[PDB]
């Protein structure tokens, strides 16, 4: 497996990461106060995820540039821009979990959540994209990709935005939303607010430190991408409630946080006239019992079963599209992660 | 005055700013809705102020392109940068007023207040800043100064939340912070936190437009520039305690939320140790009595006299600089700009 390969070298780069981002202030210790913050930031919120977005950076940047150009430089910058991956993650979960009031991530209390943070997280998070540009600046600045890096960086983190934005508009606290949970709603949101940055963002990143840097060529990866990272979103949906929570590392909200689940989706397909009263009855709501109501709808309508046939299918059409739409990239850069994310 | 002079016409380019944000994304309908949030968003919070921070771009760029080079394009990107300063004091105070509690900003309710924003206030807060670089990507993308701007606005934004970083750091909720309010702290958490976004950046970034680039140049006006930005927050900490709340349109929380302000760190070297004994048993609290028995010691000390004295001197120190350091610029840009911020 080429993910595991490469894991081991990337994540023990991390050190020079916290090393970079604060060596590069020695020069200002008025500032040391803060750059210490910094550093237990990063070594809270960057670590402990299994690190697919940031690997595929690397894994792909392996693929597709010729390994006579692999020198020791250019590793360095592909290993350093799979952190810049990771740091966005970072920044937008710090975030996610105070807005979505959430509990645990990782495995660990939220960072929020932690005695002495609180609200304080939000300058926490922005601190972790301000990484990215400063991390891009001194390692990639004289390199041609550079402005398509740092554009690229920027637009995914503004299709994020307004893909969390259309998030929250639909599912309002305190708010019975079901006549807005719909199947055209679910996909653009999730195109929005994960598939962007989580797939095509790292393949694309790789793609432009190689020089494939074409409108059609992007276009095409997109393509393939953007439906994978569907998937990925109706996964993380399922597992929300269903996944087992010291697999995931955290504690699933979205009932609660009255959420246009791909679940609630499916269920709202699916349920009687009767059942749609329950769901009505007992979604969006703090109260355990009400949780509990719902899931039990939801196995009654084996909820379960569909994901598992809707992830074979989806599965099939994936790899459908990587053989309409590969070339001339290799297939290898697509299948690598279609294998991290499927079972 | 140059600055009442450019007013109108800064302002009335706003609906184009807020069309633009909008044209940009009629070919993805899926998105309309967050797209309306984002105008909802836009509107709340970047009409209300002074602008001076945007107008400065402006009057600035006026005073260093020759005439003959201000074409309608270029005082279109103009006022357009000048926006995009504008749109990053709006992400700053909208995530600020949710980290310091506050309740109303510019003469309105805090945004985070209302009904039905609450915590989703921070991904407003995001969307305000990944504006700026879609602003500069439709406007300035073909301009030879395009990368000095993008780096400029990140750098600046990274400066600031090291600012607040130790902003935050320097004032722990429920904890007797007296020992570290000291002048060399208090001057570093103004320099970054401050000082350079709000007067900085926005000369440089006209700066740059009018193809000044030089390090020593940029170097000359930020000695000016990083001084006037410190009196700056030096007034907005007086004025926190000390000014109108009609003329300010906000209410302030320095004081129960513990912070290293001017005040503060002058009220410590001027208390006798029964008057430091009181400002400890007060300070940080947010019991009404508590904050009125510190107000009622700072002007037991005649704080309002010296801030008053403090304006005057620090005036004359910043017209030296403009004397030492102004040239080979207009020493109008610099001046036009005090006489903004003094009395
Ligand atoms: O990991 P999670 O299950 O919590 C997922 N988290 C996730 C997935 N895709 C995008 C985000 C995200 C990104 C930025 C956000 O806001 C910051 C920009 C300000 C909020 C959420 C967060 P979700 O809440 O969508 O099920
Ligand atoms: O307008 P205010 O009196 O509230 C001043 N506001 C202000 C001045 N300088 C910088 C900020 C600022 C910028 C970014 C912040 O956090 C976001 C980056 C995430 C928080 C505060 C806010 P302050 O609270 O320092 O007296
Ligand atoms: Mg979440
Ligand atoms: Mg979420
Ligand atoms: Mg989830
Ligand atoms: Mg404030
Ligand atoms: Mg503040
Ligand atoms: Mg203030």
């Amino acid at each position: 497996d080429v993910y595991a390969q490469e894991k081991q070298d990337f994540v023990q780069h991390f050190s020079q990461i916290v090393r970079v981002l604060t060596e590069d202030e020695m020069g200002h210790p008025e500032i040391g106060d803060a750059i210490a913050r910094l550093k237990e930031v990063l070594e809270y919120n960057a670590i402990g995820g299994k690190y697919n977005r940031g690997l595929t950076v690397v894994v792909a940047f392996r693929e597709l540039v010729e390994p006579r150009k692999q020198d020791a430089d250019s590793l360095q910058r592909a290993w350093t821009v799979g952190w810049c991956v990771e740091l966005l993650q970072a920044f937008f979960l710090v975030a996610d979990d105070i807005m979505d009031s959430s509990l645990t991530r990782r495995g660990q209390i939220c960072w929020y959540q932690k005695p002495g943070v609180g609200l304080d997280a939000i300058n926490d998070a922005n601190l972790l994209e301000a990484c990215i540009y400063r991390l891009l600046k001194l390692y990639c600045r004289e390199q041609p990709y550079y402005l398509n890096l740092i554009e690229l960086f920027l637009q995914s983190s503004y299709q994020t935005e307004i893909g969390q934005t259309l998030d929250l508009l639909t599912a309002p606290q305190g708010n019975v939303d079901l006549v807005r949970f719909t199947e055209k709603r679910y996909k653009s949101i999730v195109k929005y607010k994960t598939a962007f940055y989580s797939f095509y963002l790292p393949i694309a990143a790789a793609m432009y430190m190689a020089g494939i840097d074409g409108e059609k060529e992007h276009a095409n990866a997109k393509k393939i991408l953007l439906e994978m990272g569907e998937f990925f979103q109706i996964q993380d949906d399922y597992l929300d409630l269903f996944g087992d929570p010291s697999v995931t590392g955290k504690i699933g909200t979205d009932i609660q946080d009255n959420k246009c689940s791909w679940l609630v989706v499916q269920c709202l397909q699916r349920a009687t006239p009767e059942q749609y009263q329950i769901l009505k009855e007992n979604y969006g709501q703090k109260e355990a019992e009400k949780v509990a109501r719902v899931k039990a709808l939801y196995e009654e309508l084996d909820l379960p079963a569909v994901f598992l046939q809707y992830e074979e299918d989806s599965y099939s059409h994936i790899m459908a599209l990587i053989e309409q739409y590969a070339a001339p990239l290799p297939p290898a850069v697509f299948l690598g992660l279609a294998r991290k994310i499927y079972k």
